[PDB]
């Protein structure tokens, strides 16, 4: 008999089937058994971790399940296990194949400015409800890359949860971390949501130009530099619609109490709906 790996609650059931890997993190295609549907069985691993920083990833973890907003990937469970001698996280999450904002603009090659306007508002909408829980829940991993989409002409769903808080850690921030979107504040000990709306910028900045910002930079030192001396990414003068562009301007500003909220941005006539 082959060992078949299930959630706690048996509900859950994981195939042995890859469908994605990455840094501290392997995607396995699983079941509910209950309903049957199938769903994505997430393990993972910072092997690094300490005792109290691993605990603080199974309790973020754990929150993940009560979390539901249409434009936040649904995690269904959660548990800690053991995997390779060291304790592992498991997370259960709801099968996304439609691609993400990145493969979109590979796919299509421009953002049409109605599709840039309505799914930037959704993003804000998910970063909203994330930041309004109990406790506050910060990204802190924001990109183009880990926004789903239900379809060509559905909506977004912000994921990778999971392996985000791991950017509270050292080694895992260095490794996951992608520099052009970490706000500057993100290489001092103590930061809060406001890195979340940077983030955001660069986000809305990639769809309005197709190109990936400070694509002119080699390493994170070099846009760390640009950045604190208020250099503009160079695809920044490339947004055509002035209207974006001032609100790109407003949440990549290098001063967090400078920086644009997240309700001055839902209440940008921009996003008025
Ligand atoms: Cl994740």
């Amino acid at each position: 008999m082959k060992a078949v790996a299930t959630s706690p609650s048996g509900r859950f059931l994981k195939f042995d089937i890859e469908l994605g890997r990455g840094a501290f993190k392997t995607v396995y295609k699983g079941l509910d058994t209950e309903t049957w549907v199938e769903v994505a069985w997430c393990e993972l691993q910072d092997r690094k971790l300490t005792k109290a920083e691993q605990q603080r990833f199974k309790e973020e973890a754990e929150m993940l399940k009560g979390l539901q907003h249409p434009n936040i990937v649904r995690f269904y469970d959660s548990w800690e296990s053991i995997l390779k001698g060291k304790k592992c996280i498991v997370l259960v999450t709801e099968l996304m194949t439609s691609g993400t904002l990145k493969t979109y603009l590979k796919r299509f090659k421009v953002m049409k400015p109605k599709v840039l306007r309505s799914w930037c508002r959704q993003i804000l909408k998910g970063l909203q409800f994330l930041h309004t829980r109990t406790p506050p829940i910060i990204h802190r991993d924001l990109k183009c890359d880990n926004i789903f989409i239900t379809g060509p002409t559905g909506s977004v769903k912000i994921g990778d949860l999971g392996l985000a808080t791991l950017m509270r850690t050292s080694f895992a921030k260095s490794v996951i971390g992608t520099p052009e979107f970490m706000a500057p504040e993100m290489y001092e000990e103590h930061y809060d949501e406001s890195v979340d709306v940077y983030a955001f910028g660069m986000c809305m900045l990639e769809m309005a130009t197709s190109e990936y910002p400070y694509s002119e930079c080699q390493n994170a030192a070099q846009i760390y530099r640009k950045v604190t001396s208020g250099i503009k990414p160079a695809s920044f003068n490339k947004v055509t619609d002035p209207e974006v562009k001032e609100i790109i301007e407003g949440c990549i500003r290098q001063n967090k109490s400078e920086r644009l909220s997240i309700r001055d941005l839902l209440n940008h006539a921009f996003f008025a709906e």
